[PDB]
């Protein structure tokens, strides 16, 4: 049906936008400015890239711009896959994400078990990895593997100001294009 | 809430008022705050379709105001077009420019997919009682090349859409043929 969303999610500030633009067109958002509303971005993506079944589908990346009224959970509906963004040098914004998830996964808590039986795709993506001081880099990647762990999600960390983040063949790439077949299977090919 | 996706396009030049509007149509509100939109925004109008009847049904329809103008080669937003099921075409009444361009809006999709096509006038607040006359005559005639629906109306007025208006029954209506056409 060619029709994927997947929700971006996150607390004001994170580099939600960075992210998606960095996504759909592998390049650095220069010019931020404060989202305000539900931007839209569209990722051309080739599912099963190299293989006799690709086949290309627009991904679409809702970006969000809200905090943890209920007048958001408008734009909860038919969601595909989440990713779930954190800035790595805000402890706080981490800490969010259990309230961020949830708030899509119903429509100040931690359920494992719903997060074992959830079925929605989940990424979580840790910005700012270029801020990290090094001696400091190692506990927080610790920090940050148990947080997917939560979530039963994929992770990644990454500079969303350098395009080599998310460079073809990269490790992070292969990551990103595995989250988004998966999307595109659940949804269909299930 | 149908889980059914509706996408309705809001096309028109920079700085018509389709934020403006769309904020009205999607909150009652009016948009207090007004920026340059960068990219594509989108926001949710509630609609209760068939209200009333045992047959009642709410579906989300997304209204998508992508942007751009209609002077590009660019013009990389067609992927934006995909799966329209509707569209919205907002221009600003003091700017028959702006009127003029709905016809490259239209062509611009057409060519980069009957689908339910609404007219709205903005701005209808700066209108002069002497030329609102000309702006209802060319107005008509949108409303007759799109094969539309018009609605003409000052997006910061609250009750310019208010629930029983004229204007929210037209509204009404254009979405129910959305949905009707498809989903
Ligand atoms: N060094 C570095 N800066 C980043 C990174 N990601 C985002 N930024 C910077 O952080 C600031 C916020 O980024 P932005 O993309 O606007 O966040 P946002 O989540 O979209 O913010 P908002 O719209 O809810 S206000 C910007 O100045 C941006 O350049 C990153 O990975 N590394
Ligand atoms: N008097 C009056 N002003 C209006 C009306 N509609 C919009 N405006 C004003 O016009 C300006 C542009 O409105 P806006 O809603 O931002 O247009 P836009 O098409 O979204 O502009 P852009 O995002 O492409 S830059 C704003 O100052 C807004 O308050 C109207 O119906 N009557
Ligand atoms: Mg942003
Ligand atoms: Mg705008």
């Amino acid at each position: 049906l060619d029709r994927v969303k997947v929700l971006v999610l996150g607390d004001s500030g994170v580099g939600k936008s960075s992210l998606v633009h960095l996504l759909c067109h592998n390049q650095v958002l220069g010019n931020p400015s404060w989202t305000v509303g539900c931007s839209v971005d569209i990722r051309v993506h080739d599912y099963k890239e190299g293989t006799p079944e690709e086949k290309t589908y627009y991904i679409e990346l809702w970006d969000v711009g809200g905090s943890v009224k209920s007048t958001r959970a408008v734009f909860y509906n038919s969601v595909n896959g989440i990713i779930l963004v954190h800035d790595l040098t805000n402890k706080k914004s981490s800490q969010n994400l259990y309230r961020w998830s949830l708030e899509v996964l119903n429509r100040g808590d931690y359920d494992r078990e719903q997060f074992a039986d959830n079925q929605i795709p989940l990424l979580v993506i840790g910005t700012k990895l270029d801020q990290i001081h090094e001696t400091k880099r190692h506990e927080v990647l610790i920090r940050t593997a148990f947080l997917a762990e939560d979530f039963n999600a994929e992770e990644i960390n990454l500079d969303c100001t350098n395009p080599r983040s998310s460079a073809a063949g990269s490790s992070n790439a292969v990551k990103l294009s595995r989250f988004f077949d998966k999307v595109i299977e659940k949804r269909y090919f299930f």
